[PDB]
């Protein structure tokens, strides 16, 4: 099923990149990544469709790639539905150049699969091209996404783009007038200073016997939910290798209510990643190489991808969360219980409707 697959994408996805930067604050939207991508394989045929799909994990020999899409297509119509729009929106748009048309087949999948938009653009004019794209993510997740491109690309005649935007409140909202600055222990060597949001509330809560973790789950007004896992000093790695589907599943089913004293910081964070390396260690390549199959884009023209970025930003505040994510590709011719997180901590922001796995995040400093 779709929902498994994209999780299991996610963790994967997460622990690999976890792995390449073990200093730095860590924040991805993986449905963002995965709708992208799936998009991006109905452009692809030969040893590049099936490197594709395989490594965003589906199995194409007991699934077919019209279900796929088909599963995709299903996520971002629910990602619409009323009581939703309100505070979540996604999307997909086709940046082309002007010397290329595409193929009636491939337009017409895009725009009935993905809903994306195909707006012409004169990439021979790049400041140009990515002042309007980045402008248009911009806009898109209002404001939250600045400059997703940047100038240190090359130019390139299509650019696929996938965003995704939440505004979320908690259901047992953080005391306003508590938050204080506290010590936030970075390393054993770095120590800085944060504002802490306080509550004393009746708190989904576990401390895990088998891991070495304790960790909270905090629902918002809507659909969405948020873990908070807090490892055991010199344990995040321990914790992080442990992530999937049988392990939320574990946890899920240990959450008892309890009374907690929950200290969580007010993070600010974001990233930048170039997905390249990434997502080849997946076992993603074909896409890259001069032997790149993307013949469904067009009929006469050889394409590869030439870059592959993700953007998230992340406010955390006493009333809720706001969060913002977008992908694109690039193609060129061939008794209360005291809680405080004031150390590495992670958040994986779900939804209950779909479990599709939002937000990831490793807190390494909240500032
Ligand atoms: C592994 C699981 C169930 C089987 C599956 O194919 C995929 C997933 C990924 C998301 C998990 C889900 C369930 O376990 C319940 C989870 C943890 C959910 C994310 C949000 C959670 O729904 C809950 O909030 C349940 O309280």
């Amino acid at each position: 099923g779709l929902a498994s697959a994209n999780v299991d994408f996610a963790f994967s996805l997460y622990k690999h990149l976890v792995a390449l930067s073990p200093k730095k604050n860590i924040f991805i939207s993986p449905v963002s990544i995965s709708m992208a991508l799936a998009m991006l394989s109905l452009g692809t045929c030969g040893h590049t469709r099936a490197q594709l799909l395989q490594g965003l994990g589906f199995n194409l020999t007991e699934r077919s790639e019209t279900e796929i899409h088909q599963g995709f297509q299903h996520l971002h119509q629910l990602f619409a539905k009323s009581d939703t729009s309100l505070e979540m929106t996604m999307g997909n748009a086709l940046f082309l150049d002007g010397s290329l048309e595409l193929l009636e087949s491939f337009s017409a999948d895009i725009k009935h699969y993905y809903e994306s938009e195909v707006l012409a653009m004169n990439f021979q004019d790049w400041a140009t091209a990515s002042r309007q794209i980045n402008s248009y993510v911009k806009n898109k997740t209002q404001g939250k996404i600045v400059d997703l491109f940047s100038g240190l690309d090359s130019p390139a005649i299509l650019v696929l783009v996938n965003y995704i935007f939440f505004k979320g409140t908690w259901t047992q909202p953080f005391d306003l007038a508590s938050t204080r600055e506290e010590n936030f222990y970075v390393d054993e060597t770095t120590v800085v200073k944060v504002p802490m949001m306080l509550q004393s509330s009746t708190i989904s809560y576990l401390h895990d016997s088998e891991l070495p973790c304790q960790l909270v789950q905090m629902n918002y007004v809507g659909n969405g939910t948020v873990f908070f896992i807090l490892p055991d000093k010199g344990k995040m790695n321990t914790v992080i290798a442990a992530l999937s589907r049988d392990t939320i599943n574990r946890w899920s089913a240990g959450l008892t209510s309890s009374q907690v004293d929950l200290y969580i910081p007010k993070v600010t964070i974001s990233g930048v990643y170039d997905l390249g390396d990434v997502l080849e260690e997946m076992g993603i390549a074909d896409l890259f190489t001069n032997q790149a199959n993307f013949s469904r884009i067009t009929q006469d023209a050889q394409l590869k991808s030439s870059k592959v970025v993700h953007k998230a930003v992340l406010q955390l505040n006493e009333e809720g969360v706001d969060t913002a994510g977008s992908t694109g590709v690039t193609l060129n011719l061939r008794k209360p219980i005291i809680l405080r997180f004031n150390q590495p901590f992670i958040i994986m922001i779900f939804d209950h409707f779909t479990w599709s796995s939002l937000f990831l995040a490793r807190v390494m400093n909240p500032v």
